[PDB]
């Protein structure tokens, strides 16, 4: 509103249009892409290692598991979900509570759900890489 900036190039209201898609002449997307990891830009928190990213089928924002804790870590990561199967057919989805941030989903693919697939949207998420010169999370300094 008021705007062409925001009319031109949209986020939060373009998100939730890729929210289903792919696209092509996907230019950023079209090289490389490296491993490291994704966090909210709405709490505090990271979340996802992009080492689970579906690389080799389509590259997509998918992550094989939701990777980074276990067990004991499933009250500390402040992250709840909820189930739904109501329509006769199972589905499964998470939230993040710290943010609010409702953004990650697993959904079958016809077989058993041992063939699921764990979508999560950026609309509120940033990220960090693994390799240095671009990942430098610690101090360098001396006396
Ligand atoms: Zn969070």
């Amino acid at each position: 509103m008021a705007d062409w900036q925001k009319k031109l190039t949209p986020e939060q209201f373009y998100v939730t249009r890729e929210k289903g898609t792919e696209a092509p002449f996907s230019g950023m997307y079209l090289n490389n892409k490296e491993t490291g990891m994704y966090h909210c830009v709405c709490c505090d928190s990271p979340l996802f290692s992009s080492e689970k990213k579906y690389c080799s089928g389509t590259g997509w924002p998918s992550f094989s598991e939701a990777y980074g804790s276990k067990g004991s870590d499933e009250s500390h990561t402040g992250i709840l979900r909820r189930l739904d199967t109501s329509l006769g057919c199972p589905r499964m989805e998470v939230v993040c509570k710290q943010c609010e941030a409702h953004l990650g989903h697993v959904f079958p693919d016809g077989p058993k759900p041992t063939g699921q697939r764990f979508c999560i949207n950026s609309v509120a998420l940033k990220f960090k890489p693994s390799k240095p010169a671009a990942a430098l999370e610690h101090h360098h300094h001396h006396h």
